[PDB]
């Protein structure tokens, strides 16, 4: 069905800030199962994941609607050193991609394109909730401590 | 465990090959899903998967070794246009993958690194077994013709 | 409760798309089950219920508003007589289907009825899911050959 | 039990047979399974077993008789370079295969070993089974096409 | 897969020795039995069916680097006359075997062809198990005596 | 079936550090059970139990060879007197036994006994588990602070 | 809790003498599998796993009495040449085993370190009950012969 060419833009931009994230939280999920963090390495894969089922609805919507999903350009990854960094680092990056959200569901609503609106919206969501997850984290290293933080994500 | 600098640039390299791999096939699966060919969308889809697990071994193995896996270098994608050509496509990516996974495993072999090697070996294992199919389906686009070739991927 | 008045008349034009669809589909259905393409025939008649399915979800809400569902004023329905031409005319059905459910949503949302733009959301999900099966067996049959795609759908 | 010699003679002939049927029949399965063929591959492969268990009836029947099985000498195997050349090879070994079980079986009736006659007999009917399955097979080609008949042994 | 034309070579000399080991085997085996020593009959059975699955295996990987499996020529069989002499015969074809998939490890390791040396591995691990069986078995004729060895085979 | 001289003497020296270290972990899990740090106790056993199974094999395979197995000379136990000298102690033995495993490897492969090498190999991936095991734990006792590490190994 | 200095010494001696017996039960376990007495094999393993269980609770109460196990001086092996030998070798170590444990029983009463006594006679219960199984193997070669005893336990 031909789509409106930039809704399919916007979801090759939005499709790109899920490659950027699938491939930086796998990173983070292997960094932290290697330093022995294997609670946050396993909710980071799965967050992973979420990311790369995203990015399949993103690939089939734009096929559907007639254009070609950019998988070629990847962005930058932000790769922290230390877990409060990763931490906020997977911050940034979700603050970016739900305001990249937001301008997609604008522009979908604008041409009409409903069935991608709601897509988008069910995104967003994912993303609000990584969110939650991400402020709290760092929240509670404030309220525990760095140590007893990491001590309770070991096993 | 502090590894071979030149092993974890190979183990990067595999990596880097597989990360190709994987957008490749999985763009390539979804095509033939929106296509009508479900048989071969959904075969490329479980070929993309296999990358997917090869692409983390190489990441924890690479960390294990304290070396940093690359997933921000993304090389060309090899998308075709029919078929044949993404058939073809995925025949060329892998021949050059088998070449450099042998390229890895003699290093591997000359400095010790024998596990690496298992590892390498055991994808090269995986490589094979997907060039076997991919030159057994271009053969079979000869033998029975490209029209009842497809129609056998479409359900 | 008192719905709008131009909502009520959106959501009995949708009414009347729908019941055209119940019985071109039901009767294209039937034709290719007379014709032994039975897996076509089941299709197009689960294609017909679903249509049943969303006529009823109209009537309940165009009664809650406090209208009066037309059930009466039957559209002009698009009968093919070959399998190619019966895909065509669900085809070109759904495309004025889909053009009605966005001017329709328009006015809901304009009038600030949300719960009516909800259902015609979900309506017009189901019929863009119609869209995608029916460019794809148009699609299918220029790939695979016209004889073949019969073939395929004999059992 | 001291056999006749020329009945033991007669049952080595038979096993000679069987002995190349099985390495024909068991290449020409591994070909079709290589070119992708799996149902002739798994159908060839049957009837290689099937050769295999005749040859172990044989060689248990020689044995108990007093003789020596030749499992040494092996005649020619007719390897085909095309499905159409790889089924009229074995039907012209199974040609000659049951021309020799006749002849065998005349001459265990003069000597009166109705044992080995009802061994030989069990191995005929089996033998024209194959034959039965072969110019089915030759006749299906020049039916459906040949396109068609490897088509309809893919999967 | 093009493969080298010399590993062809060398996994059809391994072939060769499967193909005389299934032979030897199976002999071995229906001689064991028509004696009533069914435990070295069934043993000896297994053997060949081992034997069996190896040679499908080089069957299967010659036809894939694009060679042409050889089941036409047949090496000398080794059979004894006696419990003893039937053992030393394995044994000696066994020692012949190793000696030869020890050299085709060799070159495919020099040419890179890692899985074809990973499947001679293979073998060779189920060729040494054999050869410690056979040592074992002569070893005991030696510690409980050749009546006492006899006997403990016998059911 | 007659071995290579050297091979047996080089698969005779990985069962010596397979020796030494079934004896070392055991006695690490003992301590640190007796210290009231089960978990550590309960893991440090299964790595003695896993060298058990490594020794058995090169045992097995040593006979197989027609050699003798060594099992009178024990090497030193590297025992330490706290939960950080402990793991580092396993960490060093570790180290030096998969520098005398890759030599063992190196030397089957120049003689073609690839038996052999396939059973050092897969020794080797356990021990490089192990490894990777202890400089996590190293690790994690700079992460968490040592309090917290050891808090964290009380229960199982 | 603070042991006895003299009872910690005896306890490691009897330690030590279980550790001379773990290596030298299963080195000639072992050796029997090399050779084919499989049920020689098996018997003689169990016999060195319950010698692990007795080395471990020694540790343990070693560790309790706040004494050092000592895990480092291994005494002489026993090691066999052939069954009579190796047999005879187990009862040796045995016999002076039960010895030693006697002596420390003895101390631990004068003591009043009645759970160490404990413990040793239930040590003293098993080591018993192997120096009756080694006392009655020893006479069954006597009475069946060392050919039928061997055969007896080759399954
Ligand atoms: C274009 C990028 C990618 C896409 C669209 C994608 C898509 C998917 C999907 C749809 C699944 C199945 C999820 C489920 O339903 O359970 C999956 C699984 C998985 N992916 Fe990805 N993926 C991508 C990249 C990657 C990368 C780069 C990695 C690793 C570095 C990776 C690792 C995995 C793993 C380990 C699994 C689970 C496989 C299993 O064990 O079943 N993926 N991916
Ligand atoms: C090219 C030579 C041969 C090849 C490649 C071959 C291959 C095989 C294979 C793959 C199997 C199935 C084993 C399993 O998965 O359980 C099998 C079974 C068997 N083979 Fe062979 N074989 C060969 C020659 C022979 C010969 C010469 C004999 C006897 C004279 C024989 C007797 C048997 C028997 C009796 C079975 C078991 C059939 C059953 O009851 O399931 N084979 N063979
Ligand atoms: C300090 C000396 C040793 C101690 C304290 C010890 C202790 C133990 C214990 C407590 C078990 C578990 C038994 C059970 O409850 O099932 C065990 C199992 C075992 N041990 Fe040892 N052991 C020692 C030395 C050895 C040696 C030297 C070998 C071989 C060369 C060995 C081989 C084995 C094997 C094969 C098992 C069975 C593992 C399994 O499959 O579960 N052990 N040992
Ligand atoms: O693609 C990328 N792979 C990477 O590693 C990477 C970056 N590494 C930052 C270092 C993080 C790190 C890794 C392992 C470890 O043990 C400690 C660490 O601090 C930065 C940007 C992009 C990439
Ligand atoms: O990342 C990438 N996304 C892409 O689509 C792509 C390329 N497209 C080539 C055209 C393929 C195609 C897609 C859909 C369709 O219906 C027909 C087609 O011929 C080439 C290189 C890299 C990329
Ligand atoms: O199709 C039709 N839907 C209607 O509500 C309707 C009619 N309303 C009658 C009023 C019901 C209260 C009368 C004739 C036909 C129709
Ligand atoms: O023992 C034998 N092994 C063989 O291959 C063979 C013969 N091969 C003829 C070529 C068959 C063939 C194989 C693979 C392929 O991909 C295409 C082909 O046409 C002829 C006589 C005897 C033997
Ligand atoms: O293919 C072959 N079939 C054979 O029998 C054979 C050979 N026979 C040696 C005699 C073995 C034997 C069988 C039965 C028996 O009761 C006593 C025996 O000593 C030698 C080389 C090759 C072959
Ligand atoms: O064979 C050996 N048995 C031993 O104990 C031992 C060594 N002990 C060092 C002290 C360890 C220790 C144990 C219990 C405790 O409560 C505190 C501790 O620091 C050193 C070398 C060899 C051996
Ligand atoms: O630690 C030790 N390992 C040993 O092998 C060993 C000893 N071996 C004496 C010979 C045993 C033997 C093994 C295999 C075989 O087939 C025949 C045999 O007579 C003596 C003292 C200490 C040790
Ligand atoms: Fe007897």
């Amino acid at each position: 069905m031909k789509g409106d060419k930039k809704v399919i833009q916007h979801l090759n931009k939005i499709l790109g800030n899920e490659l950027i994230a699938i491939n930086q939280y796998f990173l983070h999920s292997r960094m932290w199962n290697d330093w022995g963090l294997k609670r946050l390495g396993a909710h980071e894969y799965h967050e992973s994941i979420d990311e790369m089922k995203h990015a399949d609805k993103l690939i089939e919507r734009i096929l559907f609607l007639e254009g070609l999903p950019n998988l070629q350009d990847l962005g930058k990854l932000l790769i922290g050193e230390n877990t409060q960094e990763m931490l906020q680092c997977d911050l940034n990056l979700e603050l970016k991609a739900t305001k990249d959200l937001r301008e997609a569901i604008v522009h979908c609503e604008q041409v009409h394109d409903y069935v991608s609106r709601d897509l988008l919206k069910d995104i967003l969501e994912s993303e609000e909730e990584h969110i939650d997850y991400l402020e709290t984290q760092l929240g509670l290293i404030q309220k525990v401590g760095l140590e007893n933080y990491l001590q309770s994500h070991m096993h």
